[PDB]
């Protein structure tokens, strides 16, 4: 037995079927949702608002996420993994969520940002969900690659392609803070105590590291 919960923004809305048994802490988490989303526009041009209902549910993931601690077993956990299946099943037709991104970016009128704030959300409610990555993805590119379909070469880059490359590396950490974080902490560290270790680095490293 399931009740019917409309989360919405303006004519935009997604109908989420709940178990009756956690309706009542989803109706919570909803309210709480509704009064932290802002307030409607045209065309929802605006930014922290969503464009689309695939935009919205995962806003309405990220939020429920922010809640959920990962350690300590919370009430609002059910209702994480049950708003993640439904996003999964009616916006991820077994594809990535990058694919979804992409599906997006192209047919709709959604923003960079806006696309890459619904990765964060979907990748972010995964982890907290306790539903890591440990399945291997059906990627065509690597589905190629085993059959010998596809020889793959990866490249680096290096100095001088952006005035601004800093702002990747915040990008990174913003949108796969859940992936990448554990990463550029350890490389932090790493670099804090390479400038500790090495006599005269502190001198080149004028505004610290």
């Amino acid at each position: 037995s399931t009740r019917p919960l409309t989360l919405s923004h303006g004519s935009l809305e997604h109908v989420l079927l709940v178990p009756t048994a956690s309706f009542f802490i989803a109706s919570q988490l909803q309210e709480q949702f509704n009064k932290i989303l802002p307030e409607p526009t045209e065309g929802f041009a605006a930014d922290d608002e969503p464009t689309t209902p695939a935009e919205l549910v995962g806003k309405f993931l990220g939020y429920v996420s922010s809640l959920v601690e990962p350690s300590k077993v919370g009430q609002f956990d059910q209702v994480l993994n049950l708003c993640l299946t439904e996003f999964e099943n009616c916006y991820l037709e077994g594809n990535d969520i990058h694919a979804l991104a992409a599906k997006l970016l192209q047919e709709n009128d959604t923003t960079l940002v806006k696309t890459k704030e619904l990765i964060k959300n979907y990748i972010t409610a995964r982890i907290m969900a306790k539903r890591p990555f440990d399945k291997k993805s059906n990627s065509a590119l690597f589905r190629a690659v085993g059959e010998g379909n596809a020889q793959l070469v990866a490249i680096f880059g290096g100095q001088g392609n952006t005035d601004d490359y800093f702002e990747e590396l915040r990008d990174l950490y913003q949108t796969y803070h859940v992936l990448v974080g554990d990463l550029i902490k350890f490389s932090a560290e790493t670099l804090s105590e390479l400038i500790r270790t090495t006599l005269d680095a502190e001198k080149v490293f004028t505004q610290g590291l």
